């Protein structure tokens, strides 16, 4: 589409002005995204992310919300670089496990060619990486998407750093050509993107507020 | 086609009523089929599946039986799921040495998408797998098939248990719409599907009643 | 084409009656045809076999050959089942060093499924291999010629017998239709094959009699 | 295009008289080409040409020349035989990490067949190998140039040879039908092809005249 809002599990989630929200927009949420005391954006997520390093406690959560009908899901990205350095063969163990998982690199990451080797040289010659926000807005350039609303991302308030986390969006505004913005007035992402111009988040019961474990079993035959 | 008979080796196959039987059908056998004292479906037969953890022994027999004249097969399909903590290396292995076996999970239960990741679900995270028979129906559904009769499937009269298997043929029904038929009124299965609306089997003599086993060459060779 | 005549290393290669040959035709050499004291058939050969088993010792007489422009070769075919158990290996590590080198199984022998399956279960069931002459006359039906005459194939005047060899002929002759001659009247071979209905060999002069072999640093490099 | 002038490192590389160079032209350089004194060339270079021996140290002093503006590199090409016994692994271990990076076997030189035949067998059976300067004419021959003006190679003033240069030259003149042009007259190879018939080089100020080592890091990830 057009719209689309990325947020993160920043402590300015909870701060967002609804009056600057478009008409039609979907979300992407990541990681531990059903730790909220409220439903800011809703129970309706267009993907969600998950990365390498612990995915079979995730996946497995991510079964357990959905059969309850606490959320709606649509697609699962992993959230892989498939570089030999760092995930290259975990991404492979997770792909023979499961088939509903669509990977980030070969179906989205890898159409943006600059952007590619910029990370590929980084990561390779100065050990330094990206965050799981800025990866998000890279997938959603990446699908076409040209409005991007930003929030929950605080900028951590050692591969990830603000030198990068910065310099890697600055990269995609200038040679992809999209609008970025941010609906946290008082966030601090706000000082460097222009605010747009110009409803209680329910309360949430008996919900799930921690991470769960499979079984003892189950790595007994992973290993 | 439209109809086709899946038969299992339970203690039922002896008691069907053949004023049940459909016009035209094909029949499904699996594992060790020729170990019957009459002919109860002839000796036609449209598909064998033999599982990939005794393989070697059963495509010796099954030459021997069809050199002898006694059964028509036409096709053989190997009974793998291709995951990686059960058979899938020895999927790979059966397959480098024949030609003509027919591998299951590519070909025919690759296409069933929703049961395919609720089986993959089940399978690491519970250690719960399907039996032959409801392997055989998924099968004749994703070919095509609308009526299936079941015969010789007596519910096991520690993966395998009585809540999967009745869960797994719930689930076919409800998301593929096929009608299930039980053509023996006194077997246990016959209380959870409706017995269709309104033949002496010949003897069999001097046959094989017992799996031949390869010379002692053969295993060595192989390892 | 139409007609080819296959020839082994037999004894009785230097008894062919020049009457009996057809007007067009092609010829069929294999391993160490260059011992011939006269040029029985020529020096324009279609194409020539070389067993995986003795291949760098080949190549390297063949291209000396070539190059003091004794034989006029065409293609060179590696005689490879593509089986686990014998050569399966020693193939793929062959044809990683040769780009000129035609794999048989690949592109002429898997195109014969009655015959294939025949000879995989023979070899892994029973231990029997059919020789050279078979393979060329099998790579001869495949290619589309209809009139093979055989000569030099004197049936061994322990997986090869005189049982496999016989009844492997008799398998193409009943399930692909073609005609099988014998041109050597006093060969056994002529006892289970027609004679068709109705020159003297140059001899060689400082040719090369006994197979060449590489320099020591070749097989270091290989090891 | 049409024509295309290929350097190398030699001492002759100041020597070239600029009234033998045609109109437009493309420049190949290779190696440690940043060694100039001078921009005898200019600083367009159509493609560059690296070893895999030495390849992480190349890849980053080119980032660093290409950041500073000193060069206008267009292509980066892996002059990678892709052999088994030299560096067939290496250069699938270089093409893991980079994407950029363009394997000259793949693209250029497999479209040789003669060529190609003819450098295996001398490498696998005598231990000879060409230079990087044969290297780049077969591949501007095979990427559709007709003229190729050398330069820079001094023919060596234990694989490597002179016997093994000169004849590869010879063959690529013979079998394709190419002209070669020498535009060094004091050099050697003036004495093999003719000069075609009938401007200061700027210096260079606080420029890199040295390979750049990657930090110590770096290494440890790859180990």
């Amino acid at each position: 589409p057009k719209a689309v809002i990325v947020a993160g599990n920043g402590e300015s989630l909870s701060q967002i002005d609804y009056r600057l929200l478009p008409k039609n927009y979907d979300v992407f949420r990541c990681n531990q995204f059903y730790f909220e005391e409220r439903y800011f954006l809703g129970n309706k997520i267009k993907a969600v992310f998950f990365t390498p390093g612990v995915f079979l406690e995730q996946y497995y959560t991510l079964y357990h919300l959905k059969r309850n009908n606490e959320y709606f899901v649509d697609n699962v990205i992993l959230s892989s670089f498939n570089h030999p350095t760092v995930d290259l063969e975990k991404s492979q163990k997770i792909q023979a496990l499961f088939i509903d998982v669509i990977n980030g690199y070969e179906k989205h990451l890898s159409k943006l060619t600059a952007f590619d080797v910029y990370l590929r040289y980084k990561e390779l010659y100065e050990n330094q990486r990206i965050t799981s926000g800025v990866y998000m807005c890279a997938v959603a350039i990446a699908m076409g998407y040209t409005d991007i609303y930003l929030t929950g991302i605080d900028f951590y308030q050692s591969y990830h750093s603000k030198d990068i986390d910065l310099e890697a969006l600055s990269f995609l505004q200038q040679h992809y050509h999209v609008n970025f913005y941010s609906i946290s007035p008082m966030s601090p992402l706000s000082k460097h993107f222009p605010i747009p111009t110009v409803f209680v988040a329910p309360l949430k019961e008996n919900y799930i507020n921690d991470i769960l474990l499979p079984p003892h079993f189950v790595y007994e035959k992973l290993g």
